[PDB]
């Protein structure tokens, strides 16, 4: 349950990131490994000592992942079963749920240096709420 106008502020916002995926990812993720640099060595050539995912590749299936949420906003139902099932996935190479609020945080940086002023009280509260819900899903295999 989002109702039109939030929906509404995520559908643009998301318009704003979607023409530049990588770019906007490579964003969010230098945020995410300032606030939790022990996850750098999970990607391909991330750990100083050397089936793991490539950074890029993976910033592409994270986007994706943020597209399905945000073409289902009104109603995340239809996505529960996929989402439960990439908690297990992440659990299960030692992503903790903790790191689900560094996501966020990073999520919310990268929003914040794509929209500026645009980047209203309401969109930062409307993606907190889609994110809650996309965790809440995914923490049902975490
Ligand atoms: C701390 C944050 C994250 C880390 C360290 C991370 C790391 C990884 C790792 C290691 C894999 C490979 C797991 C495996 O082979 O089973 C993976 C796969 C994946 N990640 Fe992430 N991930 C993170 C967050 C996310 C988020 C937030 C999303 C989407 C919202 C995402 C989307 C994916 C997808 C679609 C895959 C492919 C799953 C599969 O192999 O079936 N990741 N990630």
């Amino acid at each position: 349950h989002m109702e039109r106008p939030e929906s509404e502020l995520i559908r643009q916002s998301w318009r704003v990131v979607s023409r530049s995926p990588l770019e906007h990812g490579t964003v969010l993720f230098a945020r995410l490994f300032a606030l939790e640099p022990s996850l750098l060595p999970l990607f391909q050539g991330g750990g100083q000592f050397s089936s793991s995912p490539e950074f890029l590749d993976h910033i592409r299936k994270v986007m994706l992942v943020i597209d399905a949420a945000v073409t289902n906003v009104e109603d995340l139902s239809s996505l529960e079963e996929y989402l439960t099932s990439l908690g297990r996935k992440h659990r299960a190479v030692g992503v903790r749920l903790s790191s689900a609020s560094t996501v966020g945080e990073s999520l919310l940086y990268m929003l914040e240096k794509s929209l500026g002023p645009d980047f209203t009280p309401a969109t930062r509260t409307a993606w907190s709420r889609l994110y809650g819900a996309v965790v809440q899903a995914m923490s049902r295999g975490w």
